[PDB]
């Protein structure tokens, strides 16, 4: 069955999957592994642009926010191009979803909830829809890091994949800060080989990614079939038994995604 082609995508990468897909009103829910804690990696940047854009005006989005080179101690591209001077609460977003920019993140995090409660004030968002799963503890870089076990800066697949339905499917938006989450998710760079690569190319897909330590590559998305048709996909992976230093394998995520495409066709 769909467990024992997931179990051998484990076998075959030398891997840990979890996959959720939520049921609709003829297709039943997808899940392995789905309550299995995963290290959230950048995953979390979707529902975080998500809590600055629902908690302020659009205005906002033209707020500029200044920093240092100093800000600067994950990989962010974006973010250094534009130090000392600064970038608007808008230009911040575009990044973290659209690069994954680590310094955005963070400034997000404390446009949120102040320098100190960034973390806590991103999680209370979470619990705001209904997650009491999900935790994030620290900020870039950190938050990739945390040890195989530790349930620190985790989600599971089905909980970010109820906070993604919510926030793109559902009302947890109004339509205008939604379609700007969903267009940022849209146009993001990383995300090719991922999900979008199991899903014929007549289906829409955005999404978010995480890479991360121990092999850990992740990908939430929202597809719609070519008559409209919408599905929410988590799908998170780690390589904890090779080390911190384990090789991500995006190729999973793509296989575990067109199981998933097989099953909705
Ligand atoms: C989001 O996932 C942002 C950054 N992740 C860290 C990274 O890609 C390094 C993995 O070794
Ligand atoms: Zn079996
Ligand atoms: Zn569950
Ligand atoms: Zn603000």
């Amino acid at each position: 069955d769909l467990a024992d082609r997931f179990a051998e995508l484990e076998r075959r990468y030398d891997a840990r999957l979890g996959v959720y897909v939520p049921a609709t009103g003829t297709t039943a829910a997808i899940e392995y592994r789905a309550d299995e804690r995963f290290a959230f990696c950048s995953t979390f940047k979707a529902p975080l642009v998500a809590a600055v854009l629902h908690q302020n005006p659009l205005t906002h989005l033209d707020k500029l926010i200044t920093y240092t080179s100093d800000d600067i101690r994950s990989r962010s591209p974006v973010a250094q191009q534009h130090v000392q001077t600064g970038m608007t609460i808008g230009q911040l977003c575009d990044a973290a979803i659209r690069y994954s920019d680590g310094t955005a993140a963070n400034l997000l995090l404390a446009d949120l909830g102040g320098p100190g409660g960034g973390t806590a004030a991103f999680t209370g968002y979470l619990r705001s829809l209904g997650d009491t799963v999900s935790r994030l503890d620290a900020e870039e870089p950190e938050l990739n890091r945390d040890p195989p076990g530790d349930e620190r800066d985790t989600t599971t697949p089905h909980a970010i994949a109820l906070v993604l339905q919510q926030l793109v499917l559902g009302n947890a938006l109004p339509p205008d800060k939604r379609a700007l989450l969903t267009d940022w998710m849209a146009r993001n760079t990383t995300g090719a080989k991922r999900i979008r690569a199991g899903f014929p190319a007549d289906w829409k897909v955005i999404d978010k990614t995480g890479t991360g330590d121990y092999g850990r590559a992740n990908d939430i998305a929202v597809v719609w079939s070519p008559t409209g048709v919408p599905y929410v996909v988590a799908v998170m992976s780690d390589r904890a038994g090779g080390g911190y230093d384990a090789e991500p394998r995006e190729a999973l995520l793509a296989e575990a995604a067109t199981c998933v495409a097989g099953v909705l066709a």
